[PDB]
């Protein structure tokens, strides 16, 4: 694949998306536009298919009936030019090989690393920007609405949310909508309080692989509730949420030990 | 030029923008991305330069001292597959002159618009004739003057394009000459004191030469905030090309499609 | 709806590049791997590209001619209507090109491809032809040759010749089997391909893969073809080609008929 | 910052298409108009592309051959460092390639282009060379030939040979002036180009325009070059080339020196 022209054609297109990220500090990419990029990176058509089913095997906690999830820590390592699964750092809800060995999921990680690489952003004082590594915390999350966070940043450098599917979800333009604000919006606000003068744009995932990427230090955001289409049945929404930041600055530090039982490491560049 | 590869490469890119227009019902294209498109269509570098000066020769009416403008009516004719200057329809001293309409970057902008809007299915205004193979494009070259209002609306047409040519002493704060895009449920006539954030789709702000917003006028509402002066002691100006494109009035005042006898102009669309 | 498809214009852009190379070099060879995305961009379906590898199985067989099976048809590149159309037979005829070929969208893309390139290219004018016309005659042969256990250096007497490879059977590729040589105008008309002078050789080409395509200016190059050589000498070897002979009509001052075909009609736009 | 430039990756994507054609055909010929955007995409500046047409004016000149002016240098494709570097001279010498050429970003792009294509291409292994190595020796000649009012069919003894045209003066072209013929392995070593057999001819090319480039697998082709012909017979004719001879090191079972050049250091990445 290091010799495959479609690989480099895909990188060219991703470099164009990266220029737009630089300029706007966020991008929304339609899932139909992500598919050829991910294929070019090495995703198989069977793994794109399997991506739409992996959310069925997320962990169910009875103390959290409105969400099912798995999560894992990855490292974008720009010395080795690769991304690898890291050991658990504070367990039955770890991301499994089913997701992390999926080549389309791996393509998504490569996609994000390629875009965020080299992009100058606001530096959070608690983080170490002289490092050559990033920590990416990935959540595979199914939310469940049975018949509320306000405006915020996630405390990282780059956030990516990729839609995998949903069930009984209304697309009524107020359902699971991500609002994007400039920094002058009040970090507490709900929708009764958000000011139009501070709203940049409004996005809604609806189709497989719809992807939103945002500079978390330079936007604030909020996400409206999932609305059920058939109000009598449950609605679910399946997402991959990637939280990527530089390591914690030393004088609680991040462990960069690879995972022992669930190892994984894909090249970033070929 | 019908033989020039860069012409078809430009069309291919325009067709990608056209797909995004179909999906989102508007597009914003940065000036740096417009330039190679206009070149591929036939714009010379000298005419791109001259486009930044043509707004100095606009008509000045003492009746309105905050606007200097010229205007002209054009026809996108899809049976002759060309666009032509139409005669004046209500002597008149603020007609667009050859300085603009024979400029090849201006001509490229007309071709750009026609190619994107061609074939795009939209909401039909009852007072207009959508079985026609001709469109009326009313073009204003407009300099606004802020020497030391309209509210949320549609323009009454099918497609509106606003392209930035330049400005002087313009503040680039997040509220200076910003175009707000609203869904249809925003109240017509509302000013920014009452626009609801639930109904705000996007906001854009022209900033650089050839920044271009294109929108389906029957399926968005919009508003344009005032130009703010950087140095508050001096006047601020903003130079735009505003294209108002619609099907002709249904006959059942008719539009005249007689060509301009004194200022003819006709460029192929293809 | 292809008129709005970005890949249509991307294909045209690449075809315009090939056209510039044709103007410069007076011939071009395009590998089939490079032709496939161009034809797709023009409207060829992958089913029709597949079916193009079978149409040569239905060519006409005459006992008069045991080493060749063939069908042919006359087409018109009409640059007033900006389309290409099937013309009537011009001399009971049983070896006419059929809808199986001429309605194949990959074959149609091949015609559009050629018209797009040759359009506007200034060439040497044959005195017997009329270059004021807006119409070209394209005589197309679908030809299977058979070698079982010929012509020298020549021109075809037209303006542009295109030869596109569809397939073969038991053909030895490593040898100089079915090699097209092109020569400058000082090569001896009629010379056998073994006797051609290297000093007069302008190009050497060999179709080997599906949709390998040679296009040449027939008035400014001479050419010659070497025999098909069988890989296994004990068996027959076959080679399937589309051969497009395109020229301006004969000058009034026998004429070409431009009547469209009444029973096998066909017309597609050159530009969408 | 070119590592973030989309046109860099677009160039590479086209280079990899050429590489597949090279694998299939065991040679490729790239017209200069097609090379220019590739070299630009790799990092060639347009000023350096202009200056490449002048560097052959400063080649070394010796009375032993009044028909040849040249400079040369050894480079190493190092696929462990993923870089190409200038190596020290290995046999007092005054015809060394200078910084004028080797720091030219278009020349550097030509080196990158070659390593990118040849990398990983499986070829016939010369017994005298070491194909377990991760380094290649590239001997580059910048060469101006002079014709004023020899070698036959051969191999160069390397793995891959590239010839890029920089310019010419008073060169005839209608004739077979400075035509490169390629032959299969059954053509007779030492044959004069006038006496090669068409049945063993695998291609014929002729550099004509700035950056026309021929790459060939030297172990699986033979080749020959015809003399430069002057357009005006009463004047001298010149032809300016870059000739890249690339091979695996000599098997240690004279050894190639991989010490870097100390007066004329140069090292550029093959991949950004
Ligand atoms: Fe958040
Ligand atoms: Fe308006
Ligand atoms: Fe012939
Ligand atoms: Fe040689």
């Amino acid at each position: 694949r290091v010799f495959n022209p479609s690989y480099y054609t895909a990188i060219a297109e991703i470099m164009k998306l990266r220029s737009k990220y630089i300029t706007n500090r966020s991008i929304f990419v339609e899932g139909s536009d992500m598919v050829p990029l991910l294929l070019g990176l090495g995703a198989t058509r069977a793994d794109l298919d399997a991506l739409q089913r992996v959310s069925n095997n997320l962990y169910s906690d009875p103390t959290l009936p409105f969400r099912r999830s798995r999560n894992g820590r990855f490292c974008f390592d720009f010395s080795t030019r690769s991304v690898r699964r890291l050991e658990f750092q504070p367990v039955f809800d770890e991301v499994q090989d089913e997701l992390q060995l999926n080549t389309a999921f791996q393509a998504l990680l490569v996609f994000k690393g390629m875009i965020c690489h080299g992009v100058q952003t606001t530096h959070r004082p608690r983080l170490d920007y002289s490092s050559d590594k990033w920590v990416c915390t990935l959540f595979n999350l199914r939310t469940v609405t049975t018949p509320l966070e306000g405006v915020h940043t996630d405390g990282v450098d780059h956030t990516m949310t990729t839609y995998l599917g949903s069930k009984n979800m209304d697309l009524a333009a107020n359902s699971a909508v991500t609002f994007m604000h400039d920094m002058n919006e009040e970090t507490g606000a709900k929708y009764t309080e958000i000011k139009p003068q501070n709203l940049r744009s409004r996005v809604q995932h609806r189709h497989f692989l719809d992807t939103l990427l945002l500079v978390d230090t330079e936007n604030k955001h909020s996400l409206s509730p999932v609305l059920p289409l058939d109000e009598t049945k449950e609605a679910t929404r399946d997402m991959l949420i990637f939280f990527t930041r530089r390591p914690v600055k030393k004088g609680n530090i991040d462990s960069f030990r690879p995972h022992e039982e669930l190892p994984m490491e894909v090249p970033l560049f070929l």
